């Protein structure tokens, strides 16, 4: 069993994306964690549109740029039969009406399963055995906002009051300290190339392992 992940390195992780000034890091969560269950049942790492996610999904929860949740977009994405292409279903920043076309499917899922609230050991056996997992956290401290390298360990974080979906892909340790390795939605030139290394195995820390979930293929 791994002690180190980092699913980068296997090709199953997209660049990191933008999200701008709309609500829609439920979106980009969302979108990470199917385009790694994609490629790692393919081969081929589609970039999926994290757009038609906003306009289209409402009636599964989803309120586009004033938030949402990763698992209403992976039921939307099963009722809808799949998620279109990021480049042919290109990212707005702004609510849309929803131009979901058949014909620029991605990807499809079939459910989701949702990890065992707060349990951080469940949470790392889903990095290594399935793939990059969709997480919520919360950042709202300035402290995330500013973060630059080493491993994030905010103290005032709560792991009961959540504000941000993204994307645990791999884990380690650094410094003697264990980390989860995240991908964010705020561009590259944020933390360290758009990852932050978040405290891992302290108690459950900013809420990490608190809603995490992942997207079902096929069967
Ligand atoms: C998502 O995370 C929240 C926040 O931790 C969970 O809500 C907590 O659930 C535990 C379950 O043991 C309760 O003891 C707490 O009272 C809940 N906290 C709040 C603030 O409501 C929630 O259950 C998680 N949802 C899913 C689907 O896993
Ligand atoms: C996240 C962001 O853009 O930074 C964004 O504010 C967001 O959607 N946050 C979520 C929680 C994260 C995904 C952890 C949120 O707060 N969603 C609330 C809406 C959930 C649906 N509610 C109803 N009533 N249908």
């Amino acid at each position: 069993f791994p002690q180190t992940v980092d699913w980068r390195k296997k090709g199953a992780v997209t660049p990191v994306k933008n999200q701008e000034q709309c609500g829609s890091c439920w979106a980009f969560s969302a979108t990470g964690s199917l385009e790694g269950q994609h490629f790692l049942n393919t081969g081929k790492l589609v970039s999926l549109s994290e757009q038609n996610l906003v306009d289209c999904s409402d009636d599964f929860g989803n309120i586009g740029c004033s938030g949402g949740l990763m698992d209403n977009a992976f039921q939307y994405i099963k009722a809808n039969g799949g998620i279109d292409t990021e480049k042919s279903y290109p990212y707005t920043g702004e609510d849309g009406q929803c131009v979901f076309d058949k014909s620029n499917v991605g990807a499809a899922d079939t459910g989701f399963v949702d990890v065992q609230t707060g349990d951080e050991t469940q949470l790392m056996k889903a990095v290594a055995s399935v793939g990059p997992i969709s997480v919520a956290i919360d950042a709202s401290h300035i402290s995330f906002q500013f973060y630059a390298q080493g491993v994030y360990d905010e103290p005032a974080c709560s792991s009961e009051m959540l504000d941000h979906g993204v994307l645990a892909v791999g884990y380690g340790t650094l410094n003697g300290k264990d980390y989860w390795l995240v991908k964010n939605s705020w561009g590259a030139d944020w933390g360290q190339e758009g990852y932050i290394l978040m405290s891992r195995n302290k108690n459950n820390q900013c809420g990490i392992a608190s809603n995490a979930s992942y997207p079902l293929v096929g069967h």
